[PDB]
């Protein structure tokens, strides 16, 4: 409930939210993405859409369907757009388009406002009627594979507006409005709520991790973009100087991903104190408990549109060692809320610095929680989302 947020952000932001929502009460809003389970987008929508309806907005959230072929194509597009690299068969474009049509027939699109999340449903804009169409981009499109980008830009050019996570993802080759809105954490979700010590203790012990010794935690999938191998390498460098330290890689189960996990177990071979965990999706309380038991959190991404796991860690007063890329850079303020690093070596250096400097850790943790309170709580994202709808629907 919106009132419960006053203790975090204060009445001014809450009154402004209600004021904006008053001007939108008569609009029908559709959100579309490609998954209702796990990932940053699903986790935002699961908290953001219910808050919209409580404000009395008519907001609906539909998820596309696809074959396993379809998700091979979209995962190759994702990696292409973020890395700038890859070999894309022309067949991939055909499969994408087919599933846009299947999905258009099965999804009524007659809304005043349509939000399409990420590249997977971006092709639905070919079946647009009227209203205001907004492309919500959650990925790094600063330096994309030019063919996958050129194809996807075909569709993006047909939208009325576009939301990116940080301003650095705004494109020069697009002349539609491009609005920077950082994602956010819901401080009252199961992922972020306060837990009793009894629950933290109980969940951390269940996975054989020792609470009496320092815990280094990365929460992320076993994807190349999260660099699980580099995190193990960072940890093995640090272990020479912090012998008690434990590593917990808390992941979720693609054939590329099964190889990454494989390489991670291999890079970890010879270390008892490395825990490569594999939790079912929606293990929110378990992620909460691990983030609260952690001494230091890593998010050593090679590419990251934002990385909610960073704001989650900072909110629980944990310093983060972040990959110097994408939206990690607005969450990790170097020397203040954590350290930005370009290599496993520099990650290792800062792991050792933070594990040996308790007062600095605790102080960065307080600065971390304060940075999230002012910038990355759901109420901030909701206010800016309402402001964007109001702005773009008045241009039509």
């Amino acid at each position: 409930m919106i009132e419960r947020y006053v203790e975090f952000v204060g009445e001014h932001e809450i009154d402004a939210i209600f004021k904006y929502a008053e001007k939108l009460k008569d609009l029908s809003i559709l959100h579309v993405n490609s998954t209702a389970a796990g990932g940053g987008v699903a986790e935002i929508l699961h908290r953001l859409v219910p808050l919209m309806r409580e404000l009395g907005l008519n907001a609906e959230w539909k998820v596309i369907r696809g074959s396993q072929d379809f998700f091979t194509v979209t995962k190759s597009f994702h990696n292409a757009l973020q890395t700038g690299k890859g070999e894309i068969p022309d067949e991939y474009f055909k499969i994408y388009d087919e599933w846009q049509e299947i999905n258009a027939g099965e999804i009524p699109l007659d809304y005043d406002v349509v939000f399409i999340h990420d590249p997977q449903p971006a092709g639905l804009v070919k079946y647009r009627k009227k209203g205001t169409w907004i492309w919500r981009c959650h990925i790094d499109i600063s330096n994309p594979h030019p063919k996958v980008w050129g194809f996807l830009r075909g569709y993006i050019s047909k939208y009325d507006g576009m939301i990116v996570s940080i301003p650095e993802f705004a494109r020069d080759d697009l002349d539609i409005p491009q609005i920077a809105i950082p994602p956010s954490i819901d401080p009252l979700s199961p992922k972020n709520m306060p837990l009793p010590q009894t629950t933290v203790d109980r969940i951390v012990d269940k996975f054989g991790v020792d609470r009496e010794r320092p815990i280094i935690l990365q929460v992320s999938r076993y994807d190349r973009a999260k660099d699980p191998v580099g995190v193990i390498e960072s940890f093995r460098l640090a272990k020479r100087h912090v012998p008690d330290a434990q590593l917990v890689y808390l992941g979720s189960p693609d054939p590329e991903g099964e190889v990454v996990y494989r390489e991670t177990v291999e890079a970890a071979r010879g270390e008892k104190d490395v825990h490569l965990l594999m939790l079912p999706p929606n293990s929110h309380v378990e992620v909460n408990a691990f983030q609260r038991a952690a001494t230091v959190v890593m998010q050593k991404s090679i590419k990251e549109g934002f990385g909610l796991t960073v704001s989650e860690a900072l909110w629980k007063r944990k310093p983060v060692i972040g990959g110097n890329t994408g939206g990690i850079r607005i969450q990790v303020i170097n020397g203040v809320t954590g350290f930005l690093v370009d290599s496993p070596k520099a990650a290792a250096y800062y792991l050792v610095y933070l594990l040996k400097n308790k007062k600095v850790r605790e102080e960065m943790g307080e600065a971390g929680r304060d940075h999230v309170r002012r910038n990355f709580l759901i109420t901030q994202q909701l206010r800016r989302y309402l402001m964007a709808i109001l702005y773009l629907t008045k241009r039509h």
